[PDB]
C-alpha cells in the first residue's frame, strides 16, 4: 500500500533496505512497503513505466536543488502540517533548513549527508615535486600546473555538464559568489563572479584540466582516479573503501585531506532528503515512513554501513563517539577511520552551499553552458558572465514577474 522509490541508489546499500523495510513490515503489517529501485541506467526505463501506469511514490529521495525544482511545479507536499511536534528538533538545524524551499516550505526531510574530502593521490603528487596538497582554490592553478606539466596527468576533475553535479557551482559560492538575490535576480555579475568564470576558463585553456570535463560528468573523475590518472578527487570514506578492493595501491597511495575551501573556510555538505509527492492519499502514513527511515536508530545503522554522516543529532553523536573509541590495526582501517573523522569534524564549519533554492538547478545549466563556451574559446569569461546574467534574468522576469 506504500510505494517507496530509491533513485540512483548504489546497489551496495541494498541489503540495508531489506533490513529496515524488514523492521517496518513487522512493525506495520497493515502498511507494507513496495520498494522500487531506480539505479543509474534504468531510471528513464522505470519512470516512463510509472508514467504509463499513472502511479507515483509515496516517499522518494531527492537532493535539495532538485526537490525545489519539482516543488516549483506543485508536485511535492508541504510537510510542516503533517509532522508530529518535536520532529524538527531531532535533526541538525542547518541541514533541516537546507531542505526548506523558501517558496514551498518543508518539502522534504533530511536523510544522510556527506562532507566530501580531498582524496589526494600522494604518488602523482611526489612525481610533480610537491609535499603539501592545496587547501584553498587560490593554491589550485599552480598545483594543476605542476601535476600536468611535470607528470603528464591531470590534477583535478570538475564537470561542466549543464545537468550534472553542482561541485563547480559550489566552488563559485566558496569563492564568495552569490548566485541569486532576494528578487531571484542574477547576483554573480560581480568582481568575485568574474574571477570565478575566468578561474576555470584559464585552467581549461591552459590545458590543466581534462578535455572531458565539458562532455562527461563526475563519474569520470572517479574512473580517472581509480586508473591512477587523477591526482585529487572529491569524495570520502565509502569510495575509499571500494578502492581498497578495486584498484588497490591507488588506495595505498591515497590520503584523505580537508576539502578545497574558499577564503572563508566553509566546506560543502551533500544532503539527501526524503519527499512526499502531493499525489499521495497516504501522506500521513508516508511521513511516518519517512520519519522512521530517518530516525536515530536507522540513521546510525546506515551511517555505519554506508560510511556517511546522519542528519539525526542523536545518531551523529553516536557515530562520533563510535569513532573516537575506534582503534584500528590495519593501515587501511585507519585510512577509512581517518576519512570519517575528517568529514565528521569538518561538518562543524560545513554548510549546504546549494540548498533547495527554486531555479538554482536551472541557473546551473545556464552558467555551465556559457562557461563551456568560454573555456572552448568561443567567447570570453567576462562575456560568459553577461550572457548568463541576461539569459537568467530573461527567465526570472517571467517566472517571478
Ligand atoms: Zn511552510
Ligand atoms: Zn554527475
Amino acid at each position: 500500500t506504500l510505494q517507496l522509490w530509491t533513485l540512483q541508489l548504489a546497489p551496495k546499500f541494498n541489503p540495508y533496505m531489506d533490513d529496515v523495510l524488514g523492521s517496518w513490515d513487522k512493525l506495520h503489517p497493515e502498511a507494507l512497503v513496495r520498494w522500487t529501485d531506480l539505479p543509474w541506467g534504468s531510471v528513464e526505463r522505470k519512470l516512463l513505466a510509472a508514467v504509463f501506469a499513472r502511479t507515483a511514490p509515496d516517499v522518494v529521495n531527492l537532493n535539495p536543488p532538485f526537490a525545489a525544482n519539482l516543488a516549483s511545479k506543485g508536485g511535492l507536499t508541504d510537510l510542516t502540517a503533517l509532522l508530529p511536534p518535536g520532529a524538527e528538533q531531532n535533526y541538525l538545524p542547518s541541514v533541516w533548513e537546507a531542505a526548506r524551499d523558501p517558496e514551498a516550505g518543508q518539502i522534504a526531510i533530511p536523510w544522510y549527508l556527506t562532507v566530501r574530502l580531498s582524496l589526494v593521490n600522494g604518488d602523482l603528487l611526489r612525481q610533480a615535486g610537491l609535499s603539501r596538497a592545496p587547501r584553498r582554490w587560490d593554491e589550485v592553478p599552480a598545483y594543476a600546473r605542476s601535476i600536468r606539466e611535470r607528470t603528464g596527468r591531470y590534477g583535478l576533475f570538475v564537470t561542466v555538464v549543464p545537468d550534472d553535479s553542482a561541485e563547480l557551482l559550489e566552488s563559485f559560492v566558496q569563492m564568495g559568489v552569490s548566485l541569486l538575490d532576494a528578487r531571484q535576480r542574477a547576483a554573480f555579475n560581480t568582481p568575485a563572479g568574474r574571477k570565478a568564470f575566468a578561474f576555470w576558463t584559464d585552467l581549461y585553456r591552459e590545458g590543466l584540466l581534462p578535455r572531458e570535463v565539458v562532455s562527461q560528468g563526475q563519474r569520470r573523475a572517479i574512473e580517472l582516479y581509480q586508473s591512477g590518472e587523477l591526482a585529487l578527487l572529491a569524495s570520502g570514506a565509502e569510495f575509499l573503501r571500494s578502492i581498497q578492493t578495486n584498484a588497490p595501491g591507488v588506495a595505498a597511495v591515497t590520503t584523505p585531506q580537508p576539502p578545497l575551501t574558499g577564503s572563508d573556510g566553509t566546506a560543502n555538505v551533500a544532503l539527501m532528503t526524503l519527499a512526499v509527492p502531493r499525489q499521495s492519499q497516504q501522506a500521513g502514513e508516508a511521513v511516518e515512513l519517512a520519519l522512521f527511515l530517518t530516525n536515530g536508530t536507522n540513521q546510525a545503522r546506515f551511517a555505519r554501513e554506508a560510511r556517511v554522516l546522519p542528519s539525526s543529532l542523536e545518531a551523529l553523536s553516536a557515530i562520533r563517539a563510535e569513532l573516537e573509541v575506534e582503534q584500528p590495526s590495519n593501515p587501511a582501517e585507519a585510512q577509512i577511520r581517518d576519512a570519517r573523522l575528517l568529514s565528521a569534524e569538518t561538518l562543524n564549519t560545513a554548510r549546504v552551499l546549494v540548498p533547495a533554492t527554486p531555479g538554482v538547478k536551472r541557473l546551473q545549466s545556464i552558467i555551465y553552458t556559457q562557461l563551456q563556451r568560454a573555456m572552448l574559446g568561443q567567447i570570453s569569461s567576462d562575456q560568459a558572465v553577461l550572457e548568463a546574467e541576461q539569459q537568467w534574468n530573461r527567465y526570472a522576469s517571467a517566472r517571478w514577474p
